[PDB]
């Protein structure tokens, strides 16, 4: 009956009820999965959000820049799911880039310390989480990360585009490691969705250009997408992540699935 | 069932090893009601499809025959009932004359041979979509079979060119299908022992067929981080069923790789 | 001269706006000795090729005509003199019937029309390489013209499919050409005002031809970091001459984009 | 006469006479270019090596991680070429990755501080040099960087593959900035060449397998390449860089030219 019945899945990246990770968790629970959630920094606020999910799920703290949190993660997950049990899926829905690396801030003015922090959180941490969690994953398992197609340069995304290009490369090497465990590793390249990162990181960096730039982004995406695109609806993206967490894409690994309305395949 | 209540047309069954046979079997296991299409050997195809878990009507369809295409939607509507439409369409059809394959020199394939292969293998994806889109429901899905042609390779020769054209046709079919709320995608599969692999590819390789196919399988399984078994079409069938389902609703004009991850590695 | 001493065959001249006319002009300015091929209206084509800076023999070549292809190497050898070989070949040929283009419905193009377009626009790149590789020197270069078909777009319709096929053919021609020490590559150009743009692409757009080309050009120039001028074929002709030269000796089966960098960007 | 007659070009990345940058400089000088060279750390060795070039060229110190070197670079180059003169070309031929990020060292065991150093030198510095040098470049100018095709994961290249994926993305954004000055930015993806980085960095990280792994790489590359490939010959790569520095690829920017014998377009 449920697409993920009997599956134990770790979902990182919930910060608000608009987070892509919130919708992934909601859809996964609706489909029978038992979740373990991870949150960063504002744990009291995150628990208030995760209480809105269909079912209870333990929340563990994880700052991906914190070596101690990573070294303890597998043990804390095992305590949450019970000794002897393993995870079937892991969702990396994490990203960050300082303001200097985004929007109308000049591309050449982002200092390396800022870009490095963004690449650490947005790309290297996909390898860090796989390293910590592969030893407690079952064969047939699935690791999924979130991508924003960085094949071409574009306005505002700036250094986050470089971090996503690095993340696509990391995913191909993580697939080589995960294959030793019978585990798949893939990214879902989503179209634009109204989340806290889009408003607070992207929107805040666009300044007086946010209104026009985001309208043109939204309109162009919906126009290029042969089936349209609704930036207010994360459900099609959440369903796609759940398809990769399921047993229905068993031969796909080190790859990118586009949940973008088909926009990347069209010029206009 | 993943496809409960869905009405899906599946083309391309010729034997019980056909990729379409496994797609049809998995779709039926998942609750789909099928309409099947077959080319030329209707008596053999009926005997083969009697091995599927459930009954399904078999319609004749030669994609080079304009009359078959012009009458196809009406014949499908008769099989599924007036007022009912399809939710899914699977194109699992290919052909290339021997001159366009194997050890036969690339430059020696005459255009009449290449053209026949492009007609059946690439243009017909647009033909089947033209015939069936008027009888598809919104939220529907059209899926075609691909073999990654982004880089030249031994033996695949002109079939590589037909698949490159098929990928381009798929992106334009997605533009037309979107007007109906329908998705169009290809599944690029790794190598599977089928009649086309043995008769068409192996036939054109001559004395080197066994050795070249062994080298292809071993190399594919090595490159693929999760391995690859050419004797098992089930992972490819499951991937097609995922695209026919409501679980990839935002993917269109695209290519899903069901190849063990081989295309992403060296 | 970049091409001093080189003997190069250039197909595809029909008007003095043809991308092939500008490739031939820049190649002659750079010291190359040319052999030209033309289709159908050879008397008219000779009057156009008389506008080039230097004389060049003009040969008839309809790429759908097996007899023309079978005699081509002998006719080229007669034009350049026995004992000499070609260093370069330029394929700057394309055609698609109206049904396969513009506002005409993508599904209404009959296969006979699409097949004719694929024959002329893609298979012929393999035909010309088959006919001419036997009379090419090591270090030589075959160049074809492409229009980036990696993503679908309005109006280009079935010509996009033909260019996707041409890209795949080019990778296989590189395998054959490598046996002769010859490179094979395509140049994916941005939009240039030529007879095919006006008569074929524009012809199939009905009343929207002007609006569509102006919007295509504006968007292309905006997206291209160095800009794009659709009235100037010289940057494209120079790129083809770079591939015909000895300065890209390790590039084959590939695509070089002379499009202002538009394909690598979004606006 | 010369392909680069009258052009003033800065060339970074010479360490030995096998460096790709040494062959780029030699071919550029044979084609009439006037060079300014930059070197890192081993200036006494670099000066002796550059004395083997066909013509004299000033050598300037440049450590791309040193902010003071980058801030003074344009003034130092202007002093070398004369006030009132500007550069027509810039060649970035710089790369580094700590041993943990390469060879048989496990992908997951490379600490972020090591990956970050490698990404700083190998990818971010392409944007650093463009920021420093664009104010002193003429319209019609050209910036070229060196790439190794990272579109697919492969043995041994490990985190350097991630740095090159990031560099390709950086190049597309440097093209947007360089276009404001009428300057092109592109990468050359070269096949394998026996250089100090190949022997000391890649070979060093392969341990006891260095000889066999490099032999298989060379043999396979030459087999896949329709026109073949010679790892002992950097001249085809140097000529390709000179073609991009010339006026003969005037409409190509934010792009990647493959000087790899055509290997990337084939399977065998
Ligand atoms: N919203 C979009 O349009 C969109 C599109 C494509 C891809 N994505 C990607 O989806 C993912 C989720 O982003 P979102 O849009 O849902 O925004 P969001 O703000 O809801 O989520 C971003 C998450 O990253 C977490 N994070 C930041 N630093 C962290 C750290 N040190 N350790 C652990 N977690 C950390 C934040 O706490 C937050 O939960 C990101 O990878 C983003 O790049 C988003
Ligand atoms: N077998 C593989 O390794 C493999 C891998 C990737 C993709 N594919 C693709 O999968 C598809 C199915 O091939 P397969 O391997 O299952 O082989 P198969 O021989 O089982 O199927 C090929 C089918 O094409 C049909 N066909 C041929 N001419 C036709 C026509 N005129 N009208 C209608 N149908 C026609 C045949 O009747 C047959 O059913 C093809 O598109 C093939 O290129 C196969
Ligand atoms: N104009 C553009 O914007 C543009 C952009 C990118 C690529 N291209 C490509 O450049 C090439 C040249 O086109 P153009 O734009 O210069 O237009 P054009 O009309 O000047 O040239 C097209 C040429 O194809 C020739 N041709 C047609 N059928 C032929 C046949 N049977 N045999 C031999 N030659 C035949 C015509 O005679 C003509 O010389 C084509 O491949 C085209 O697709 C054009
Ligand atoms: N050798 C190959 O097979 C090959 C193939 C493709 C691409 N490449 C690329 O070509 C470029 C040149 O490498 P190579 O193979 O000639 O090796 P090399 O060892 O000759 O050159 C590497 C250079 O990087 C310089 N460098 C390192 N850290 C630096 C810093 N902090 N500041 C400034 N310069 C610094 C070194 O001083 C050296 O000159 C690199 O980007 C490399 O990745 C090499
Ligand atoms: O990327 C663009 N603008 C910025 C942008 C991207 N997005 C989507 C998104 C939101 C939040 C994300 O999460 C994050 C987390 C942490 C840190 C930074 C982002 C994220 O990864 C992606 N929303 N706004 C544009 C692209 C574009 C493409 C085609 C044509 C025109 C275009 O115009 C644009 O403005
Ligand atoms: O493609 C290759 N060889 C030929 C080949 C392809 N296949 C898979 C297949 C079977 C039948 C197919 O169906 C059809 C139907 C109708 C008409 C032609 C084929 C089909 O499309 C694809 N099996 N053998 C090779 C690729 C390769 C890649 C990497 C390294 C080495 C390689 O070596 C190869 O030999
Ligand atoms: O009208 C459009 N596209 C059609 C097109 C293509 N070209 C360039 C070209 C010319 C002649 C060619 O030569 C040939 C020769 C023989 C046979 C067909 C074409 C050729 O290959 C390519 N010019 N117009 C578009 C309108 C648009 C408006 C706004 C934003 C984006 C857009 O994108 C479009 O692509
Ligand atoms: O990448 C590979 N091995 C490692 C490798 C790469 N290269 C070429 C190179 C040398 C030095 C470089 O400069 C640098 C500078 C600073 C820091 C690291 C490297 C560089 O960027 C690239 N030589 N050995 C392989 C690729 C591969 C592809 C197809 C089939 C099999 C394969 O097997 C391989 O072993
Ligand atoms: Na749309
Ligand atoms: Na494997
Ligand atoms: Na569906
Ligand atoms: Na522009
Ligand atoms: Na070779």
């Amino acid at each position: 009956t449920g697409l993920l019945d009997g599956k134990r899945i770790l979902v990182s990246g919930i910060i608000t009820d608009s987070s892509i990770a919130f919708h992934i968790a909601r859809v996964a629970q609706e489909q029978g999965a038992q979740l373990v959630l991870t949150g960063f920094d504002r744990l009291r606020l995150i628990q208030r959000i995760t209480d809105r999910l269909p079912a209870k799920a333990p929340l563990l703290e994880l700052d991906v820049q914190n070596e101690e949190h990573l070294a303890s993660l597998a043990g804390r997950v095992t305590e949450a799911i019970g000794a002897g049990n393993k995870l079937d899926g892991v969702v990396h829905s994490i990203g960050f880039m300082p303001q200097t690396g985004m929007g109308i801030n000049p591309f050449f003015d982002a200092p390396y310390a800022d870009v490095s922090k963004g690449i650490h959180i947005s790309a290297y941490s996909y390898a860090s989480m796989a390293k910590a969690l592969l030893p407690i994953m079952n064969p047939g398992g699935s690791i999924v990360g979130m991508d924003f197609d960085p094949s071409r340069a574009m306005p505002a995304y700036n250094w986050m585009t470089v971090a996503k290009s690095a993340l696509e490369s990391v995913n191909r090497f993580v697939a080589r490691e995960a294959g030793k465990y019978g585990v798949r590793s893939n990214l879902v390249a989503a179209g634009p969705i109204r989340t806290l990162a889009m408003s607070a990181i992207v929107g805040g960096a666009l300044g007086e250009e946010a209104g026009a730039q985001i309208q043109l982004l939204e309109e162009g995406w919906d126009q290029r997408a042969p089936i349209g695109w609704n930036m207010k609806d994360a459900t099609p993206v959440a369903k796609t992540v759940c398809a990769l967490l399921s047993d229905w894409l068993p031969a796909t690994t080190g790859d990118i699935i586009y949940a973008d309305g088909g926009a990347h395949t069209q010029l206009l």
